[PDB]
């Protein structure tokens, strides 16, 4: 189900009534009515303070007998109001219809009625005002907008390509700006024969970090505090090999060490995965993960300590910033920290790399639907000796 937020109607007046009040349209009561004489009668709903309004719903008196024209008007004061939709209701039903239009700021919304099929009496027993189917929207254009240091990344692409210079990068299939203008996003398509990317490889839309001038790869120890904060939901996975990778810290294979802290999704299981399970075992963070949940994510090295924050309330960058983030930590039995190990050579990456390919997808490779996929909000980084 796509999410309908329901406004209450605080007030409500009209131009007219015959003693059935206008106040009879929000009682959630089918026998009772608003009833006005006249093409031109209106009935006007106060939601308190001014909302994204979207959609009206109305119930007719007679309403599967007979059809009743309108028009209905939205803004700020009543003499600012906007006609946003014109019509007719259906004749076929007692029920709530549907008016839906241009989603438009407002707090009066106003009915406009102009009598029925049998008659000019204009009458109404329920309503409703609605937004129908959650980040502010912003500004940005190009996916390096939404990067405080667009020098301190590179990205690969799923066609096995590489890109060292972001800034001023155009949208493209694999990274790109969402609708909202608010987050870049990290898509993963399962294909066969993807440029140099092998069929057996898995697939990343991801970054890796540089230096802050981007001269060159960067790489940092367990030693010191270093932080990679991101805020993102998890929008897509694969069709048969649902698994996903996106927040991780990581050092050299050689030691042992390799991907050595990721967040992993897998269907709704949600978890950290250290190495692959050869440094510990998988630590879940939830079992119910839903995708497309905006979530918020710390990993926090702290001289070989690693912490683990998540929360889905939006409130971990704020609560980090005022240094009261403890409640978000993910605690592993009776501590505070979920692994204890020194390494060197280590990067942070953020985005998407899927953990599927043509192997594993196999007949359904190819699909439209088939990627993996990762939005990211907003993200930082911070390192100190
Ligand atoms: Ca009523
Ligand atoms: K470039």
């Amino acid at each position: 189900h796509k999410v309908h937020m329901q406004y209450d109607i605080v007030a409500v007046t009209a131009s007219a009534h015959d003693g059935n009040l206008p106040e009879n349209t929000i009682d959630g009561n089918l026998s009772t009515r608003w009833s006005a004489n006249g093409s031109g009668q209106y009935i006007t709903f106060d939601l308190g303070s001014a909302k994204t309004v979207n959609q009206v719903k109305a119930a007719w008196y007679n309403g599967d007998s007979r059809t009743s024209g309108f028009s209905i008007s939205l803004g700020s004061d009543p003499a600012s109001l906007t006609e946003v939709y014109s019509g007719t209701s259906s004749g076929q039903t007692n029920a709530l219809e549907s008016y839906s239009f241009t989603a438009t700021t407002a707090r009066y919304i106003r009915i406009t009625g102009f009598g029925n099929s049998s008659n000019t009496w204009n009458s109404i027993t329920e309503v409703a005002i609605f937004h129908a189917g959650e980040e502010a929207p912003g500004t940005a254009q190009i996916p390096s907008d939404l990067m405080s240091n667009c020098n301190q990344w590179k990205i690969t692409y799923p066609d096995g390509s590489e890109d060292k210079t972001l800034c001023g990068e155009a949208n493209n299939e694999y990274w790109f700006v969402n609708e909202d203008k608010n987050a870049m996003v990290f898509r993963a398509p399962i294909r066969s024969n993807n440029g140099t990317t092998p069929n057996s490889s898995y697939v990343r839309s991801e970054l890796r970090e540089r230096k802050e001038d981007g001269s060159a790869d960067i790489y940092w120890t367990t030693t010191g505090t270093h932080v990679v904060y991101v805020k993102q939901a998890i929008t897509q996975l694969p069709i048969v090999k649902d698994h996903l990778v996106a927040t991780q810290i990581h050092g050299d294979k050689s030691a042992g060490i390799d991907d050595a802290m990721v967040m992993r999704l897998e269907g709704n299981h949600l978890f950290a995965s250290f190495n692959g399970g050869k440094l510990r075992s998988d630590l879940t963070i939830k079992t119910n993960y839903n995708l497309g949940t905006v979530h918020e994510v710390i990993f926090e090295v702290i001289n070989g300590k690693h912490y683990l924050y998540y929360s889905e309330d939006g409130k971990l960058a704020e609560a980090y910033a005022n240094g009261s983030a403890a409640a978000y930590l993910i605690k592993d039995g009776g501590n505070d920290y979920v692994m204890d190990l020194n390494y060197d050579q280590s990067y942070f990456k953020i985005g998407n790399y899927t953990q599927s390919n043509s192997e594993k997808e196999g007949s359904y490779t190819g699909d439209p639907n088939n990627y993996g996929e990762v939005v990211v909000y907003d993200y930082f980084v911070s390192h100190q000796h």
